[PDB]
C-alpha cells in the first residue's frame, strides 16, 4: 500500500508506475490517472488528477523529472502525490485548495531517460529521441518549448546536455504537456520542478523582458521562499530566471505564461552544488516537505 511505500528512497519507473495505481485505488474519489502521450520509446506518459469535483475547474498544473537525472524531483513528485491524499480533509488551507481547483501532477514527465538513469547511465537528462543526422541522443525537454525557442540560452549541437531539438515542441514529452495544458483551457498555475540550485524562478529565461505581472510574482515567490526556509532553514534565491541564473531559451514556465497562465513558476531543489544531482535520498523528505511548503503558498495565492 501507499502507506508503506518507501518515501525516503529513490524508485524505478515501474515502482513509481505502480504507486500510482496503488494511490487511485486507495484514493478513488480523489484521484485519476490520466495517460496524455506516449513517450519516444513508446512508455506511457501518465498525470495524476487530483480533483473533488467540477467540469475543468481551475487547474494548477506540476511536471516533474522533465530533466531525468533530477531524481530529487520524482521523489518529491511521490511524497507530493501521497501527501495531497493525507491532507484533503485535514489540512484546512489545502482542502480550501481542492474543494475549488484539480491539481494535475506528472511526476514522471519524461519516463525514458528516467528509465535509462535506471539502466544504462545515472546521469542522462535528455529525452531519447534519435537525430537523424546524428551519433547522438536526445533533446533538452526544457530547451524544447515554443518560447523563444533556438534562442540564446540553448544549444544547437545535438549531442549537448543542452540541446533545444529540431523545431519547437519536437519531443512528444512536451508537445504532450502542451497538447494537455491547452485543451484543457483552464490552467491557472503551472509549476516546474527541476534540481539543483535552490531557486524559485518566474518568467522569463529567454527575455531581459519584464513580466507584467512581476511585482506579483515576485511577491509571490518571496512568499513561498520564507515558507519553504522556515521548515529546516534552506535558504533560496528568487527572481526570474534570466536575472537569477541564467538566460535560457525554450523552457516550460516561460510557455506557460505566455499562454496567460500568470502563475508560472519553476523551483530549483537542493542542493546549491555539494552533491547537485546526487542527492542523497536522506534528504527526500525533508525537501519534498519544505518544497510543499513554497507549493502550497503559490497555490493559495491562485485560491
Ligand atoms: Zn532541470
Amino acid at each position: 500500500s501507499t502507506n508503506t511505500f518507501n518515501y525516503a528512497t529513490y524508485h524505478t519507473l515501474d515502482e513509481i508506475y505502480d504507486f500510482m495505481d496503488l494511490l487511485v485505488a486507495e484514493h478513488p474519489q480523489l484521484v485519476s490517472k490520466l495517460q496524455i502521450g506516449r513517450s519516444y520509446e513508446g512508455r506511457p506518459i501518465y498525470v495524476l488528477k487530483f480533483s473533488t469535483g467540477g467540469s475543468n475547474r481551475p487547474a494548477i498544473w506540476i511536471d516533474l523529472g522533465i530533466h531525468s537525472r533530477e531524481w530529487i524531483t520524482q521523489a518529491t513528485g511521490v511524497w507530493f502525490a501521497k501527501k495531497f491524499t493525507e491532507d484533503y480533509g485535514q489540512d484546512p488551507s489545502f482542502t480550501a485548495i481542492l474543494d475549488s481547483m484539480d491539481i494535475f501532477l506528472e511526476i514522471v514527465t519524461n519516463p525514458d531517460g528516467f528509465a535509462f538513469t535506471h539502466s544504462q547511465n545515472r546521469l542522462w537528462r535528455k529525452t531519447r529521441s534519435v537525430t537523424s543526422s546524428s551519433l547522438c541522443v536526445g533533446v533538452d525537454a526544457n530547451r524544447n518549448w515554443d518560447a523563444g525557442f533556438g534562442k540564446a540560452g540553448a544549444s544547437s549541437s545535438p549531442c549537448s546536455e543542452t540541446y533545444h531539438g529540431k523545431y519547437a515542441n519536437s519531443e512528444v514529452e512536451v508537445k504532450s504537456i502542451v497538447d494537455f495544458v491547452k485543451d484543457h483551457g483552464n490552467f491557472k498555475a503551472f509549476l516546474s520542478i527541476h534540481s539543483y540550485s535552490q531557486l524559485l524562478l518566474y518568467p522569463y529565461g529567454y527575455t531581459t523582458q519584464s513580466i507584467p505581472d512581476k511585482t506579483e510574482l515576485n511577491q509571490v515567490a518571496k512568499s513561498a521562499v520564507a515558507a519553504l526556509k522556515s521548515l529546516y532553514g534552506t535558504s533560496y534565491k528568487y527572481g526570474s530566471i534570466i536575472t537569477t541564473i541564467y538566460q535560457a531559451s525554450g523552457g516550460s514556465i516561460d510557455w506557460s505564461y505566455n499562454q496567460g497562465i500568470k502563475y508560472s513558476f519553476t523551483f530549483e531543489l537542493r542542493d546549491t552544488g555539494r552533491y547537485g544531482f546526487l542527492l542523497p535520498a536522506s534528504q527526500i523528505i525533508p525537501t519534498a516537505q519544505e518544497t510543499w511548503l513554497g507549493v502550497l503558498t503559490i497555490m493559495e495565492h491562485t485560491v
